[PDB]
C-alpha cells in the first residue's frame, strides 16, 4: 500500500462525520463545492447548455477533433455538480485526447427519477444531434454517475439511439437496494452509509428500486458497447461493479473489471496526491482511445 494512499486514507477518516450523524442536504452540497479541486491551469472550459441543462466542455491540450466523452458526475444522485468534478474530468480529457462533455443534469430531491436519466439521454441524442459519430463517441461517469453512464445506455438502446465505442463507469452505484454483500464486508476498509440509503430513498421518492433505469445491475444489457469497469477494492460499492460485469458477460458485452487493490471509491478524483488516481485516469484514456482505434 504506496505511502500517500495510507495518508490519504487517514486524512478522509478524520475529515469524515460520525456514523450516523445525519448531514442536512444542503450542508453536504457546499461542502462538496467547497473542498471541490481546481482542475488544472491548462484545461479549457466552455459553458454551453444542452438539454435544458447546464454544461462545460471541458478540453485539456492535445484533444482530437470529432471525439467526446459524455460525463456524469457523481454525488448520489443529489449532490454534485460541474465545479466538483471538472478537476477529474480535465485530466481525462487529457488521457483521452477528447474534449468531455461536463452535464449539471437535474439533481435529487428536486427531480427525483427517472430526471437524471431523461437529462443524460437527451445530452446523449444532443451529441448525436451536434454530428458527432457515435463511433467517436464515449460515455463515462464516477458513483451515481457510474450506474447512470449505464441508465442512459440502457434507455438510448430502448429509444432507437445508437451505442457510442465504449463507456466506463467509475465506482458504479448500479443497484440503488444496497444490499450487496460488499456493505458489510468492504466497511471497515472503506473511509468513504445508511447515508447511501437516504440518497436512494431521495432519488427514488416512492419506484421500485429495482427499476433498470434506477439501478442497471438489473437491467437488460444486450446490445451495450464495450466497459471498463474501474472499482477499488477498498469499497462498500464492490459488488456492485463486480456483478455488473456479470451482466454484462452474460448479456453479450465485452466487459473489462479493473478491481484496484487499495484503492477507495472513485480513488481518481484524488489524482493530485495519488500516483493510482493519476495512473487510472492514464488508463480510462487508453482504453477510450483503445476503443476509438478499433
Amino acid at each position: 500500500a504506496g505511502p500517500e494512499i495510507v495518508k490519504l486514507k487517514k486524512i478522509l477518516r478524520e475529515k469524515a462525520v460520525p456514523p450516523g450523524t445525519e448531514v442536512p442536504l444542503d450542508v453536504m452540497r457546499k461542502g462538496m463545492e467547497k473542498v471541490a479541486f481546481k482542475a488544472a491551469d491548462d484545461i479549457q472550459v466552455e459553458q454551453v447548455t444542452v438539454a435544458g441543462c447546464a454544461a462545460e466542455w471541458v478540453r485539456a491540450p492535445g484533444c482530437q477533433a470529432g471525439k467526446a466523452i459524455l460525463y456524469l458526475h457523481g454525488g448520489g444522485y443529489v449532490m454534485g455538480s460541474i465545479n466538483t468534478h471538472r478537476s477529474m474530468v480535465g485530466e481525462i480529457s487529457r488521457a483521452s485526447q477528447a474534449a468531455a462533455l461536463l452535464l449539471d443534469y437535474r439533481l435529487a430531491p428536486e427531480h427525483p427519477f427517472p430526471a437524471a436519466v431523461e437529462d443524460g439521454v437527451a445530452a446523449y441524442r444532443w451529441l448525436l444531434d451536434q454530428g458527432f459519430k457515435p463511433q467517436h463517441l464515449s460515455i463515462s461517469g464516477d458513483s451515481a454517475g457510474g450506474g447512470l453512464v449505464l441508465a442512459v445506455l440502457v434507455s438510448a438502446r430502448d429509444q432507437g439511439l445508437p451505442m457510442p465505442a465504449s463507456a466506463i463507469p467509475i465506482s458504479p452505484w448500479a443497484d440503488m437496494t444496497c444490499t450487496n454483500d460488499s456493505f458489510k464486508t468492504r466497511a471497515e476498509a472503506d473511509p468513504m452509509p445508511g447515508g447511501i440509503n437516504k440518497m436512494a430513498a431521495r432519488y427514488l421518492n416512492g419506484a421500485d428500486a429495482k427499476h433498470p433505469y434506477a439501478s442497471p445491475n438489473f437491467a437488460n444489457l444486450k446490445g451495450l458497447p464495450p466497459l471498463l469497469i474501474h472499482v477499488g477494492r477498498d469499497e462498500v460499492l464492490l459488488d456492485d461493479s463486480i456483478k455488473l460485469d456479470a451482466k454484462a458477460k452474460a448479456d453479450g458485452v465485452k466487459s473489462t473489471l479493473e478491481i484496484w487493490d487499495d484503492m477507495i471509491h472513485v480513488w481518481h478524483a484524488f489524482h493530485p496526491m495519488l500516483p493510482e488516481g493519476k495512473q487510472a485516469i492514464v488508463r480510462v484514456g487508453e482504453f477510450m482511445r483503445e476503443q476509438w482505434a478499433a
